[PDB]
């Protein structure tokens, strides 16, 4: 096996800012995870393992421009989806199997839209979902709440089902599963805009295609240690195309740059076009800029990817152990 | 011995603010610790144990009003002082007889005194101290630089007295404990660094004793809160210089009685700090922008130090993650601790 690969400097063209309250939001998010989601963990050990991933600072890194309340709401949302994704591992815990998922999660979310706790199916996470719905729905248009309903249903269905021929079919499945519709809706929420109409008309089809593909590729690169040990572009290149790891990494880093520059081109085309003068469109596009820059800053930071025990030292390029329990970028092999 | 104690709600009357770049300053401060101090630790794994304590967020929690560069300088200083404190506090690293202790300690003293010298340092502590001195002394008046020299000397005198208290197996009476800890806690450092962060020079006012009451009560508040939040980690260790040990072993109090007494004392000194501060603010210097900036700086030092001490795994155990709770039952025996609303049955 390789045991060690080199991650070169990535373009990092887009703003990566921290919310002015990022450190405090991470702690208050951690507090909310204990209060609302403790029962999803089989012990204090498992909860703290999760809290050590610092998932609570993702929100403030993606929406550094947002009002503190909305930044807290998004930080708690992302911890919530990560807990349910990673730690709610039983059809009993989630409230449905793959068979029952559709009509079950339709009724859970129907109940949440009404201000309830999503009923017996949602027993270990419905108080959590209710608290987030209360906070977030209040600052959303009714169209946005329709979209949140569909987004949360798909997410829980996606979870129930979880219990390639080529690279592009990998990209298609990574895009369908990354939660892009959530990210897009929450970007609108943070920026206090409603892009519901412009988005159905396809104004953002190109910026979303490149934006989300950049997010996914950066994520596949920085999550490769975690995934190697457990559906990802790195695995497709190595196994389906038979590339050496370093060649796969080099290919994916160049692909990050392709989609990053193409995102900027496509964003600039909307800014130059007949909706580009609109302030809400500008605010949304700045939102996506900070989501893309901030997600990558977050992905360097998290012990979810560098191993429980790791503490980021700010290094972003160099040699990294594929296998070691705890990793960091070293300036030599 | 008791297995737990109850920490009642403390007054928490003073502002605990985070620097707007706090998260980022912590990471960069972790980077400085690896670049300058990696070789102070026995391994990568002991370096990570130290980095997991989040000592890098102390700076941004105590000078949230400062410019980012000065906040970074203070963040790095506090991490460095925490390393020095853990080395001199460690009988194995230092020596557990006078002779061996004194030789090791003399090397630490000589290394840190290289900080403000003209020739390059050879030691790990010397190069770290030189780096921090060059960054900080650049933002200081000549009088503040002399005071920085005196602050290091005060800190080292205090460390020497804490070391001797272990060697001689002697718990000080409360007033001798507080008198040592004003040195060992680095109060002169914190005062000067608070002027530096606020970009003021209080050298003249301090010489005239404008802040004697403000300092007396504010520093006592800081030391007492630190003693309460550090007890979990200090309780099994021996002859350490903490008022919890003074009240238990010198004055014969049961742990919970000692804790309750020290919480009453935190509130005494915290209210006396606010009264003393308000007197300066109402007095013939109280309109001065620099005086007001300094006292606002001490408010944030006092509030932020307490916030930091609740969050750090240095106190709540490696692997702990603060949930924001500030009062309740705390285990002395658990490998990780947090405040609970019931005792262990
Ligand atoms: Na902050
Ligand atoms: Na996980
Ligand atoms: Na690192």
């Amino acid at each position: 096996g390789p045991g060690e690969f080199f991650l070169p400097p990535l373009p990092r063209l887009l703003p990566a800012g921290y919310h002015p309250d990022a450190a405090r939001i991470e702690i208050a998010s951690n507090g909310w995870v204990r209060r609302m989601l403790a029962d999803c963990f089989d012990s204090e050990e498992s909860l703290l393992f999760f809290l050590r991933q610092r998932n609570g600072i993702y929100g403030p890194l993606t929406v550094p421009y947002a009002e503190a309340d909305r930044a807290q709401n998004i930080a708690d949302w992302y911890q919530f989806v990560t807990v349910i994704d990673s730690f709610v591992s039983d059809e009993a815990a989630l409230g449905a199997d793959h068979a029952a998922a559709a009509e079950t999660f339709a009724a859970v979310v129907a109940d949440l839209r009404e201000g309830g706790a999503g009923g017996p199916a949602a027993s270990l996470y419905g108080r959590a979902a209710q608290d987030l719905w209360r906070r977030i729905a209040a600052g959303m248009s009714a169209r946005q709440v329709d979209r949140l309903v569909a987004a949360l249903e798909a997410f829980l269905r996606g979870c129930a089902e979880e219990i390639v021929p080529h690279f592009e079919a990998c990209m298609r499945v990574r895009v369908d599963s990354f939660g892009c519709e959530f990210l897009e809706l929450l970007t609108e929420y943070a920026a206090e805009v409603d892009m519901s109409r412009a988005a159905t008309e396809g104004l953002f089809d190109e910026v979303h295609h490149h934006g989300m593909r950049q997010l996914i590729l950066v994520n596949d690169l920085l999550s490769w240690r975690k995934e190697y040990a457990q559906m990802t572009t790195v695995r497709v290149l190595c196994e389906v195309e038979g590339l050496e790891l370093q060649d796969a990494v080099d290919r994916l880093c160049a692909l990050v740059e392709h989609h990053e520059r193409a995102y900027i081109t496509a964003r600039d085309a909307v800014l130059a076009g007949p909706h580009g003068h609109r302030e809400d469109v500008r605010a949304y596009l700045s939102g996506l800029d900070h989501l893309i820059g901030g997600s990558q800053e977050f992905e360097y930071l998290t012990p979810r990817y560098f191993g429980d025990g790791s503490v980021w030292d700010g290094s972003t390029s160099g040699w990294i152990s594929l296998t070691a329990s705890v990793a960091r970028f070293r300036d030599a092999p």
